[PDB]
RNA sequence: GGCCCGGGGCGGUUCGAUUCCGCCCUGGGCCAAC
């Protein structure tokens, strides 16, 4: 029951069964004999080319190597004319540049053209520093793959395994240069307990040192930042992981965690308890994808937090979901309800100008004096954070992202009590609210 | 599309705004996309 004893028990869950390898290698080989029929210069690259794929997530990158000087029109119309060519079914998908998406006896195979270059600059898209980065990985990472599996496993049971925005962890690539770097995963996670917000791992230069911000720098590439998308809260939340598990190893690391799910009587007590304002603004989720979504949704939050934080009405944590159908931004706030007055900051007295205009305007209540300076009662226009909010999201919409702004400014609402325990937000809003058992 | 740095114009709020809330032009850097 010590990390060996789990770990044995844990490569079970990464590491791929021979039904599913085969029918890899059997897709690959079919595919080779497709792409070799048409004389195509290619190359595999991903995680399938090196066996470091995560169990279930079987999937080929086939990168067509194109010269130099060829126009990035010819590379997506030679390269739409083969992967059209080679595929049992195709599908277009965009990146900074667009690709083809299909299958092959059974497996899902990408299709993407990109430049043959040697030395790294030159590069004109993220996918033509892929092979480089191909390159680097194949002689190093040989022998350690179920490493990077059970690293892979370990962040994908924790949510923060994808690079993408709508996570926001730890790439495939950096989870094994981070395997190059320190072995193995068990070396991987003790060490990891010691990062710092500061911590600069150069895998080229074998190197750890203290920088402005995390930095695993591209062994393909100095300049570059490999975790560059990794959010100092996913950070944090990976270094704990990394002292629980050392501290109580357990095969439960390597599981996703159940939905949980909760009546939603249950929570609307819990609301009681807390006292809290508990609210979300709903909308209709963009036609756009999630790259463009989830950081307009992270902007939509902040700015309407910033507004409830500004406004006096203590706001505790925000939340947001989309769904295939709307929106959600969630928020707590400690004040249900504020006041009618509040108290304005004037000149100080000895200031006859300025105190002259600060009396000219006239008021309900008639300002005074407080340690040397004048001060004068107000009145706001709401009391209520929702109440607030309305009033936010229906003027400054063009702020809160330009699709989900536009959105939010064709329709509208703010749901909150028994009517917003119903809404696909139960498990967000436990989330929020620490609701644990 | 989002984030960072910089320019040129405005609106609102305020006793007072480069300084708070925002809107148009605009230069460069970066991120996700395998």
């Amino acid at each position: 029951m010590k990390v060996e004893e789990i770990l044995e028990k844990a490569l079970e869950l990464v590491i791929p069964d021979e039904e599913e390898v085969r029918k890899g290698r059997e897709a690959e080989e079919e595919l080779r004999r497709r792409l070799d029929e048409l004389g195509v210069e290619y190359v595999f690259v991903g995680s399938y080319a090196r066996n470091t794929w995560l169990k279930g997530s079987l999937e080929i990158d086939v990168f067509l190597l194109f010269p130099e000087e060829f126009s990035k029109e010819e590379l997506r119309e030679r390269g739409l004319e083969i992967g059209k060519a080679v595929l049992d079914s195709y599908e277009i998908r965009y990146a900074e540049h667009p690709y083809v998406h299909g299958v092959v006896k059974g497996v899902e195979v990408d299709v993407v053209p990109c430049y043959k270059l040697k030395e790294p600059k030159n590069i004109k898209s993220a996918v033509d520093r892929t092979p480089f980065h191909h390159k680097w990985l194949e002689g190093r990472i040989k022998g350690k793959e179920n490493e990077v599996r059970l690293l892979k496993g370990f962040l994908k049971a924790n949510g923060i395994y994808g690079a993408e925005y709508k996570v926001r962890g730890f790439s495939g690539y950096l989870c094994e240069l981070l395997i190059v770097f320190y072995g193995s995963f068990l070396e991987t996670v003790k060490n990891a307990r010691r990062w710092t917000r500061r911590t600069v791992i150069d895998v080229a230069k074998g190197e750890v040192r203290k920088g402005e911000e995390f930095f695993v720098v591209d062994p393909v590439d100095e300049k570059r930042n490999v975790a560059a998308n990794l959010s100092l809260d996913n950070l944090a939340r990976f270094v704990h992981l990394c002292r629980e598990f050392m501290e109580a190893p357990s095969l439960g690391f390597f599981k996703p965690k159940h939905p949980l799910e909760i009546e939603p009587e249950r929570l609307r007590k819990i609301v009681e308890e807390r006292g809290t304002a508990v609210f979300a603004v709903k909308f209709r989720k963009p036609d756009i994808v999630d790259d463009n979504l989830y950081p307009q949704l992270e902007r939509a939050s902040r700015k309407i937090f910033e507004f409830l934080e500004r406004e006096n009405f203590m706001p505790l944590r925000s939340a947001f979901k989309a769904s295939e159908e709307f929106c959600y931004l969630l928020f707590e706030c400690q004040i249900k309800e504020i006041s009618r007055v509040f108290r304005r900051m004037g000149p100080q007295f000895e200031d006859e100008r300025n105190v002259k205009k600060f009396l000219s305007r006239n008021r309900a209540f008639r300002p005074f004096i407080e340690n040397g300076r004048w001060w004068a009662f107000e009145m706001r226009k709401f009391t209520t954070p929702e109440e607030g909010v309305r009033s936010y999201a229906s003027t400054h919409w063009h702020t809160l992202g330009k699709n989900v702004g536009e959105s939010i400014r064709e329709y509208f609402e703010i749901i909150s009590g028994e009517k917003l325990f119903k809404e696909p937000v139960t498990a967000e809003l436990c989330e929020m609210m620490g609701v644990k058992d």
